[PDB]
């Protein structure tokens, strides 16, 4: 805008920056990286590496040790080659053929009516500037360039050992400069079906519809150390301890929008004698005032509704209603289990997400999350145990493992010792409650620790994408520091 004559190619570093303005030239989405793959490739043998390429797709290219650290410590930079793609909704973009226009305005560099795959465009580019730069001592070095981080990264298990030596790895896929990551959790969906039969509304039972929401719910992973409440839970909580005593029947059960998301909003319609309808409005107001007792810290605005529309139906048999209610309400469900290796985070967890009712089939539907995939296995069981006890069914699908932090690692302690000899402070590092691509990484070779860090980049995904300049000399100034920094193996 206001700096219009302003290079891509010349801020600092400039290698990697170059480097960046040569990959936002060609067109890399998701599953379209042959092209670049090649790019890199040519250009990495041109420069005399030896590059090979896996079965499923991912460019590793060796580069020896500069003379001094020939004593080895091997290390792998690691970034992902597929870009996301994503345009404004008002300007011509092919994203399999077009190239990103990338800009600077201000602190920041984003292309215009596009995503600017600056993740990791300022992670990958790095890779190649450290394999192009004459003037970093470091020891041996391999870069791994992974196909597919946003469909399902498919590159990510792509393949596995003895294409890699060098126990540490350097994931660039981070998005914070003074942020890392040591692990996270790997998952899995879980799916509780229910066989239902159904007998018609006995005579009188005037049907209501009990509804729970405002709840602020989340996200199952990053938010569920909170106290944040769980509607499919409450909902069960109350029909467990009183359906039976208020003789109500259970017509419909509908909670949540996905497993992804902590349930705000959840409900259940059912049908009871007329008589018992103060009660119940009652021991439900009565219940309700309870929940704001107990989660009224955390959970400010807890509405809940009680109208009636009396509509056939079909209830749920009793012995389905039964099994069904005890199943929601033993079954687990939040945090299982907190981390002893560092110092207040998550585990294990799991969130029963969403709840469907239809005729003739319940089907309840969690996500199970986990560090240590020990304990993933752990809750899938109790969740079994369950399904097995009422009489229904679960299946699990998409796993996929989890990254289990070692505190005082080699390579953790050093970023972490490194960046205070270069800050006057220590980095923020984390554990997410999420999976991340370095997860898959453990699958094969679990010998190798790891560490994830990179520049600020806000709004990855959208045409918002905009890239903290600053931050991206910072990135690439530990990039450098620990790179030098690493300890030899004899
Ligand atoms: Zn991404
Ligand atoms: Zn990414």
């Amino acid at each position: 805008m206001s700096e219009f004559h302003s290079e891509i190619s010349t801020l600092s570093p400039a290698p990697l920056w170059q480097f960046f303005d040569k990959i936002c030239s060609i067109p890399h989405p998701s599953k379209h990286e042959e092209a670049l793959a090649q790019y890199i490739v040519t250009w990495a043998t041109e420069q005399g590496f030896d590059v090979r390429r896996d079965p499923t797709g991912n460019v590793f290219i060796k580069k020896p040790a500069t003379p001094g650290m020939e004593n080895k410590k091997g290390v792998v930079l690691q970034a992902h080659i597929d870009m996301v793609p994503q345009k404004n909704e008002d300007t011509d973009h092919d994203f399999t053929q077009d190239p990103i226009q990338p800009y600077i305005d201000g602190e920041w560099v984003t292309a215009k009516g596009t995503t600017l795959g600056a993740d990791n465009g300022i992670g990958m580019a790095s890779c190649l500037a450290v394999l192009a730069s004459k003037e970093i001592k470091h020891g041996p070095i391999e870069v791994l360039l992974t196909i597919d981080e946003e469909a399902g990264m498919t590159g990510a298990f792509g393949l596995e050992a003895g294409w890699l030596k060098g126990d540490i790895l350097l994931n660039t896929d981070s998005e914070q400069e003074g942020e890392v990551y040591m692990g996270c959790a790997g998952g899995i969906d879980g799916a509780m079906t229910f066989d239902i039969t159904r007998d018609a509304i006995p005579a009188g039972f005037i049907t209501r519809q009990l509804t729970l929401k405002g709840l602020k719910g989340g996200h199952s992973g990053c938010d569920i150390h909170t106290g944040r409440g769980n509607a499919n839970k409450l909902i069960g909580r109350f029909l467990a301890g009183h359906a039976q005593e208020l003789d109500l029947r259970l017509v419909e059960f509908r909670g949540g929008s996905l497993r992804n998301a902590i349930p705000r909003e959840a409900f259940v319609t059912v049908a009871l004698p007329a008589e018992n309808q103060d009660k119940l409005a009652e021991l439900f107001n009565y219940y309700t005032e309870l929940l704001k007792t107990e989660l009224g810290k955390i959970e400010t605005d807890i509405v809940t509704f009680n109208e009636e529309v009396a509509t056939d139906a079909q209830v749920f048999a009793i012995a389905d209603q039964q099994r069904f209610i005890a199943a929601l309400n033993a079954c687990p469900n939040g945090v299982m289990r907190m981390s002893d290796e560092v110092e207040g985070v998550v585990e294990t967890s799991l969130n029963v997400g969403v709840i469907t009712t239809e005729e003739n089939k319940v089907t309840v539907l969690c996500l199970i999350r986990s560090l240590i995939d020990s304990g993933r296995s752990q809750v899938e069981g109790m969740l079994q145990s369950v399904a097995e006890l009422a009489g229904a069914q679960i299946e699990f699908s998409g796993a996929y493992p989890g990254w289990k932090p070692d505190a005082d690692s080699e390579i953790m302690a050093i970023f972490r010792d490194m960046y205070e000899g270069i800050y006057g402070h220590k980095p923020n590092i984390m554990v997410i409650h999420a999976g991340l691509e370095c997860g898959l990484f453990k699958e094969p070779y679990p010998n190798m620790d790891m560490v994830s860090f990179g520049p600020t980049i806000k709004f990855p995904h959208s045409p918002d994408e905009k890239v903290k300049i600053d931050t991206v000399q910072l990135f690439w100034d530990q990039m450098v520091a620990l790179l030098e920094a690493i300890p030899e193996k004899a």
